[PDB]
């Protein structure tokens, strides 16, 4: 296991997410399923040209797993995937410039609601969960998993979870209070308002 550092202005950025007040949280699920959209269309375009891009599973598709015994949500896409290099830079994002540029935004009016507009939308993740754990495949390198608690720190190491084949999962370990997330009710309401429009299937598995 691997243990980095955040950069100092990713940890701000936690660090403002998890103690800004903002009710609005629900918003994390739509910032997570527009990343997995991304993934998916990287993989259906590098597709076109090499069909043997898809030798790891041609199926593009987004599941939303509620778990209420463990409290965890997770979100199964087959996009791209991330190396391990993408995910020790910031999972993939351009994180610092995208950060500065949102929190000027902030003083210009923003709100937490925007933070995909700067690249980050992952992090919206910690609105609602004390921990995350994201297990990703890209067909170039082996299947690993990144974690953390926030607090400065990030592991990441090689998985020996189930194979995934291709693409991403993140696993939201929810806060005592987020449990509304685990919620088949909740969470059609919040892909039916948010996510209407995703060119993907999205599957909204029961318990
Ligand atoms: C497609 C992008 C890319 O090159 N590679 C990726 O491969 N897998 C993911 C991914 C990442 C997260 Cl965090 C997720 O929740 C679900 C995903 O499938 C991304 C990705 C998506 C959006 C980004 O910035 C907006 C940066 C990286």
């Amino acid at each position: 296991v691997e243990t980095f550092a955040f950069q100092a202005e990713i940890a701000q950025l936690m660090s403002l997410i998890i103690n800004t007040f903002y009710s609005n949280k629900e918003i994390f699920l739509r910032e997570l399923i527009s990343n997995s959209s991304d993934a998916l269309d990287k993989i259906r375009y590098e597709s076109l040209t090499d069909p043997s891009k898809l030798d790891s599973g041609k199926e593009l598709h987004i599941n939303l797993i509620p778990n209420k015994q463990d409290r965890t949500l997770t979100i199964v896409d087959t996009g791209i995937g991330m190396t391990k290099a993408d995910l020790i830079n910031n999972l993939g994002t351009i994180a610092k410039s995208g950060t500065k540029a949102f929190m000027e935004a902030l003083q210009a009016g923003a709100d937490i609601s925007m933070i995909g507009q700067f690249g980050v939308g992952f992090y919206s993740a910690y609105l609602v969960a004390e921990k995350v754990t994201v297990i990703t495949k890209h067909n170039d390198d082996e299947q690993y998993a990144w974690e953390s608690s926030a607090g400065g720190s990030f592991t990441v190491r090689t998985d020996t979870g189930e194979p995934m084949g291709r693409g991403t999962k993140v696993i939201l370990h929810l806060k005592e209070d987020q449990t509304e997330y685990l919620e088949e009710r909740r969470i059609k309401e919040i892909v039916k308002k948010h996510s209407q429009f995703i060119g993907y299937p999205i599957t909204l598995f029961v318990e």
